[PDB]
């Protein structure tokens, strides 16, 4: 069935082969569950961890370096039985770490919750439903409901599938849809066609849709579609094709695996074309026996000093300090690589009742009469101070506190508010916030009586329990409703009956009348000044009928809530109450006491969130299932648009969204900033619209309707107070319920991804340092100086601890004012690239040379011949009388611990000095990060434990320094400061205490004069 509101009652009961009390057949029923199924969302399976690991070791660089442990295993399997188990403590450790990084992105990535199962708890458990020829009403589960089946649906029932109305008992059907458009109010339905081919839910007011509770009334009505086919399952069907894509910065990441892959394979292509050099087939030797295992050392080697191995490591420590920041502001953030993705934001998206708004109803205006001229009335307007059920608050006439009982009418207005009203106000003493228990429209005006103390009734020490309906309480106790009359769309008001508790009252009989301005006003005869009744004019009616439409088609569109009470009632006996025909015929002479206005109120602190938003480079666009008058009052009130700005083409609705051109499809997500009357459909359409341009999309909301917008989004944040259902499809959970905490997570998304490319080219400039040594160790033929285990724990322990506490810099003075990054930025700029490529070719150079330095130059140990000896594997004994010395002197850990120190104080250097981009260290000091210096001191220790500590000398092939050697690695490292200074300044051309602190210390290691003799190959 397809339109089904646009066709009659009849025609859909035809379709189907349906009547009313005979609704199907035994045999149709199993047709009808055949060809369509079950009344069920199928759920989504379980994420198993064995396909989570799988998934995560797809990446390239986690590939490369599992190929490089295997190929290190076989490696070691054929080595000698001379060394003890330490040979396999390489793919030992490799191993180790990439379980590691699996185990770390698991508890990254691992949510219990589950998009579907847990969440669509909305469908009810049970519904009377199949009004077949077997019986008259069968409460049997929901779970097999045929789209041909008639259905009831009592009050408080979940509607179990959707369903065309065809009769309504009770004269009214109030149905809340706050699941499909967010809006708890009541949506009062009829059985009429509405004779449109494309309505959004909101329109369809014939319909019944699936998950939807009914505030009161009953009805019956025929099914229309079940399980996938309903509005809910439009919802799910959106939550599950929607898949979470690679975050800008992973992207990046991704795009550098793939470059560093390639320039791998070319590398390690080039380092086996020239060990044909060193290792020629015509030449006779063991070029295959003994010349493999040092190629794949190489390629080992090349490898793992490529791959950024603590980077995975430090970023994920990175986000946990940042979420565990946002925790410490009430904002729980449910994934880690979402905080970095919070500052690259270009437009955030946003809901506007329960997120914008207070989601608790509450009257703001309120006016009484005071004098009636000729032809025209003075009207005492009132505003009320509150944005919660709680009933503190204030009346203000001209912005001055007004004592209510010295006017009234005012009291008469309060009186009839209190005594015309179903709903009432309780307090949870668990949550400590004041909850409506029945209508919000009722509970408002609850809430507005009991601010004003119309009795001026004491409360200086009540209980916050008996301090909700103390004072409706005291009303109530002197008028006692004798009966009430039902709301009903035709007169589109409420009556209620109430006699006077004093038995010597002159006056006996009250009717207090409630309801929508035009038929309360029409239906009118007389004007209520103070205590004296006066007759009606039509210059009063048509001043009050202006200020109506005033309040309700300007700058706060309130919902207007016109009040009256009637002094010569009929009595009780001669009523007859049964139909509500009679109720608009008994209800015509009223007197119009006053009136009060209502709104949802937005938060107080929304509009400062908005214009911080739009300082930061972030459009705010509000989408929201309301009405657009509603959503553009609110727009106007938060900021988002101006209080005289024009929004003909700027804020749309979902059926003018739909039928708009392709051109303009694409120009209203361009320009447009508020979208009302919208289906979940209509929010997911939009964030996509808007993801089409390139541009990061933050939804912002709080209910079911949200949540497809909230999983297409690349980021969504859920309000503390909202469904589950938004809670647990957004990446951050808003538990404060405070809205400057989004601009609060963009600001530290900023400063994360800052300090994040910060050490991302730290690390990244170490790594090349260490495959230019290896490959220049590799060309020249020197026996090696950086055993791959050395690469690993330098990659990790003492690259990440100052990678940690270069996360740990001070954010940028102008973070929150700049514009949003663009998402396709390149992580490394030209001059940037030069820089570091300097860097890691000095390093590489340095290492080589302090390796070679102790075999050739050594001060104090066995000094080897020139660069004609620098080939080593061709060293043999009754060798042509090279050198008198023993060939097995170039396995020794002096050179070895040599390039390692070398090595870890270049790089403890050169975290010094990435502190800034191009800021020069002496303008700001190390000082200013403290983390910094600590993390470098604990390095250093680390470094010193290794080296003198009893079993791990032994593990890492080093040896204990003296201090002439360590005086040489101070001296080589030294001078990379200075580069990356000079560096720093041709970027930018192109304090005093920390520099005297240095001074005598750069003479000291510097003191001592040193030559070298490797001169011949220069
Ligand atoms: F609360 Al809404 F669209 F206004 F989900
Ligand atoms: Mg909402």
């Amino acid at each position: 069935m397809e339109n089904a509101h646009t066709k009659t009652v009849e025609e859909v009961l035809g379709h189907f082969g349906v009547n009313e009390s005979t609704g199907l057949s035994l045999e149709q029923v199993k047709k009808l569950k055949e060809r369509w199924g079950s009344n069920e969302l199928p759920a989504e399976e379980g994420k198993t961890l064995l396909e989570l690991v799988i998934e995560q070791f797809e990446d390239l660089l986690v590939r490369i370096l599992l190929l490089a442990a295997c190929i290190s295993f076989v490696l070691a399997w054929f080595e000698e039985g001379e060394e003890t188990i330490t040979a396999f403590v390489e793919p030992f450790v490799i191993l180790l770490i990439l379980v590691a990084n699996a185990i770390v992105g698991v508890w990254q990535e691992r949510n219990a919750e589950n998009a579907i199962e847990a969440l669509k708890e909305y469908e009810p458990e049970m519904g009377k439903v199949y009004r077949q020829d077997r019986k008259s009403v069968q409460r049997i589960k929901a779970k097999d409901i045929v789209p041909g089946d008639i259905v009831e649906i009592a009050v408080g029932d979940k509607v179990p599938a959707d369903i065309r109305l065809t009769s309504i008992k009770s004269t009214t059907l109030r149905v809340d849809q706050s699941i499909l458009t967010g809006e708890s109010v009541s949506v009062i339905k009829h059985t009429d066609p509405v004779p449109d081919p494309r309505a959004v839910n909101q329109d369809k007011k014939n319909m019944l849709f699936s998950g939807t509770n009914i505030a009161a009334g009953k009805a019956m009505g025929v099914v229309v579609a079940t399980g996938v086919n309903t509005e809910i399952g439009k919802i799910r069907d959106e939550m599950v094709a929607t898949e979470q894509e690679r975050t800008p910065l992973q992207q990046k990441l991704d795009e550098f695996g793939e470059q560093l892959s390639k320039v791998i394979s070319l590398i390690c292509i080039a380092v086996w074309i020239i060990n044909i050099g060193h290792f020629n087939d015509p030449v006779h030797g063991g070029s295959w026996i003994r010349g493999a295992i040092y190629y794949f050392k190489i390629a080992v080697a090349l490898a793992v000093a490529a791959i950024p191995e603590g980077l995975p490591a430090v970023i994920t420590t990175c986000l946990a300090l940042g979420t565990r920041r946002m925790a410490k502001k009430n904002a729980i953030v449910r994934s880690l690589p979402s905080v970095e993705t919070l500052g690259c934001t270009s437009v955030i998206c946003s809901d506007k009742t329960g997120t914008l708004t207070t989601n608790q109803m509450s009257v703001c205006r309120m006016f009484i009469l005071d004098r009636v001229e000729g032809d025209t009335c003075s009207l005492n307007e009132f505003t009320i101070t509150g944005s919660t059920y709680a009933p503190i608050g204030e009346v203000h006439k001209d912005d001055k506190p007004v004592n209510c009982h010295q006017y009234d009418g005012l009291v008469e207005l309060a009186t009839i508010c209190a005594l015309c009203n179903d709903s009432a106000l309780d307090y949870n003493e668990a949550k400590g916030v004041y909850e409506k228990v029945g209508e919000a429209t009722e509970t408002a005006l609850t809430c507005l009586v009991e601010k004003m103390n119309v009795f001026d009734t004491e409360l200086k020490g009540l209980s916050k329990i008996e301090r909700a309906n103390a004072c409706n309480s005291v009303i109530k106790q002197l008028m006692k409703k004798e009966f009430t009359l039902e709301f009903s769309r035709d007169r589109k008001s409420m009556s209620v009956y109430c006699t006077p508790n004093k038995p010597s009252r002159t006056s006996m009989s009250k009717m207090f009348v409630k309801g929508a301005p035009e038929g309360v006003i029409d239906r009118c005869t007389h004007i209520r000044v103070g205590s004296t009744k006066v007759p009606m004019t039509s210059g009063v009616k048509q001043k009050i009928m202006s200020v109506i439409r005033e309040w309700g088609s300007g700058s706060d569109t309130l919902r207007c809530l016109a009040l009256a009470t009637h002094d010569n009632p009929l009595r009780r006996e001669e009523m007859h109450l049964e139909d509500s025909a009679n109720f608009i015929k008994y209800e015509t002479n009223l007197t119009f006491v006053g009136c009060v206005g209502m709104l949802d109120p937005p938060r107080i602190e929304v509009a400062s969130s908005v214009k911080l938003c739009r300082q930061a480079g972030i459009r705010v666009i509000m989408i929201t299932g309301d009405n657009k008058g509603t959503a553009v009052a609110i727009c106007r009130r938060i900021g988002i648009f101006g209080q005289d700005e024009d929004v003909t083409s700027k804020a749309f609705t979902g059926r003018e969204f739909d039928e708009l051109n392709p051109s303009a499809q694409r120009d209203a997500c361009l320009n447009a900033r508020c979208f009302a009357r919208v289906e979940p459909s209509h929010k997911s359409k939009i964030v996509e619209f808007l993801q089409s341009f390139d541009e990061i999309t933050a939804m912002t909301g709080d209910g079911v309707n949200d949540a497809p917008a909230l999983k297409k989004a690349e980021i969504g944040i859920a309000m503390g107070s909202g469904t589950a259902v938004a809670k647990t499809a957004s990446e951050m959970v808003l538990a404060d319920d405070n809205f400057s905490t989004i601009v609060a997570a963009v600001e530290e998304g900023r400063a994360i991804y800052n300090n994040m490319k910060q050490f991302i080219r730290y690390l990244i400039s170490s790594n090349v340092g260490e495959v230019v040594c290896i490959f220049l160790t590799a060309a020249l033929g020197f026996p090696e100086a950086l055993i791959p285990v050395q690469l690993l724990w330098v990659n990790l322990v003492t690259d990440g601890l100052p990678a940690t506490a270069l996360g740990f810099n001070p954010p940028d003075l102008d973070i929150m004012n700049k514009p949003p990054r663009n998402p396709k930025e390149p992580l490394i700029s030209g001059w940037l690239f030069f820089r570091y490529l300097a860097i890691g070719c000095y390093v590489g150079a340095a290492t080589v040379g302090a390796a070679a330095w102790w075999f050739i130059a050594a001060d104090g140990g066995p000094r080897v011949s020139f660069y004609q000896l620098s080939h080593f594997l061709q060293c043999k004994e009754d060798n042509p009388d090279f050198e008198g010395v023993d060939c097995a002197i170039f396995e020794s850990p002096y050179p070895m611990t040599m390039a390692l120190s070398v090595l870890v104080t270049i790089e403890m250097c050169n975290a010094l000095n990435s502190l800034s981009e191009n800021q020069s260290l002496l303008r700001m000091p190390p000082w200013e990060n403290i983390w910094l210096v600590g993390s470098i001191c604990l390095s250093m220790s680390l470094h010193f434990l290794i080296l003198y500590v009893e079993p791990l000398p032994l593990i890492f092939q080093i040896t204990p320094l003296n201090v002439t050697q360590w005086l040489m690695v101070l001296k080589i490292s030294l001078p990379v400061i200075l580069m990356d200074e000079t560096l720093k300044f041709v970027a930018r051309n192109y304090s005093w205490p920390f520099v005297l602190l240095i001074m005598p210390l750069v003479i000291w290691v510097y003191s001592t004069d040193t030559n070298f003799s490797d001169m011949f190959w220069s």
